[PDB]
């Protein structure tokens, strides 16, 4: 079996992509974050408090015929932002893409942070991985990916994310029209639960290449690219006005700059994010400073390959016995 949906950028700066998915009998269908950062696919519903919705497309399991509560199971989740959610669980039937998934575990808020409540566009999160971080508690459960996995034509999903356009994510086969030349394959480690790797090096604008193992996750959960302080400091440098500014959170830049486009390697083969990518506009409604998509991750812990990363490319999340990553320019 294969499945493959259309994922659309909910604003103009890229900050998220969600995807339309179908849930219960007859199908509900909400549009999702998918998520290779994380582990749980949960929904607003018609159990979250009702003054933490505002504009939500919401998940009533009462009016699914195929939905079972998972009795006694929980969930609660923190996200690298600060955001967080928590509530109960039911099995349903999950379709993405056609692609369908039977006793998919749906995760029903009852409580969302604000962040959630103040952006009307994302209904839920699907993660995608792996379900060693999945929340629910006392049973752990499987991503959309590892339940459809066995059924798929091959053990992969595929992320082509647009730049301000939409894009598409594909599971169960590699659509070979959608990239130029070759896919470059790389190890992953899963031992944090994420699509963990290691990128040769990086080069500025037209600069040299800088051979040097930088270890990050593959996360399209996350807007920005995030890359150690030096990484980034040698970036901003060549942005006349580029400065770190701890009021604002990070590297702002004059929104009058071209930017320099960003290299990053993956083993021998590079991928390019041209400068365009990484500006992500004004820091307040009509101020002259904009804010840098490519920050600093030393207040993370790791580095992350966000969309700003992952939308120079085609992403190739292969969830076979060892995983790997693979990544083609397009």
């Amino acid at each position: 079996s294969t499945g493959s949906a259309t994922t659309t950028p909910i604003d103009s700066l890229d900050d998220a992509y969600i995807t339309p998915v179908q849930i219960g009998t007859p199908a509900q269908t909400l549009n999702l974050d998918f998520d290779t950062g994380s582990s749980d696919l949960w929904v607003f519903s018609s159990e979250t408090t009702a003054s933490e919705v505002d504009g939500q497309t919401i998940y009533t399991p009462s009016k699914s015929t195929t939905a079972k509560l998972l009795s006694g199971a929980t969930w609660s989740i923190s996200y690298g932002d600060g955001s967080s959610s928590s509530g109960d669980v039911y099995t349903d039937t999950v379709s993405v893409g056609g692609l369908t998934v039977t006793g998919q575990a749906v995760e029903s808020a009852k409580k969302v942070s604000s962040s959630f409540t103040e952006d009307s566009t994302i209904d839920g999160l699907l993660g995608l991985a792996f379900s060693t971080l999945n929340t629910v508690s006392p049973t752990q459960q499987k991503t959309f990916f590892d339940n459809a996995k066995a059924s798929l034509d091959s053990p992969v999903f595929t992320a082509d994310l647009g730049y301000h356009a939409p894009g598409t994510y594909n599971f169960g086969f590699i659509d070979t029209t959608a990239y130029t030349g070759s896919i470059t394959y790389t190890a992953v480690s899963t031992k944090q639960g994420f699509w963990e790797w290691t990128s040769t090096g990086y080069a500025v604008g037209s600069g040299t290449f800088k051979s040097t193992s930088i270890d990050g996750i593959a996360d399209t959960g996350t807007t920005l690219l995030y890359l150690p302080a030096t990484v980034v400091s040698a970036y901003w440098a060549q942005v006349s006005g580029a400065k770190s500014s701890s009021s604002v959170g990070g590297y702002v830049f004059p929104c009058s700059a071209t930017l320099p486009s960003f290299t990053f390697g993956v083993g021998s083969a590079r991928i390019v994010i041209p400068g365009d990518y990484i500006d992500f506009g004004p820091i307040s409604t009509g101020s002259s400073s904009c804010f840098g998509g490519i920050q600093s991750s030393a207040g993370i812990g790791i580095n992350i390959f966000g969309d700003v990363a992952l939308k120079a490319a085609f992403v190739v999340f292969n969830g076979a016995t060892t995983p790997t990553l693979g990544f083609a320019s397009k």
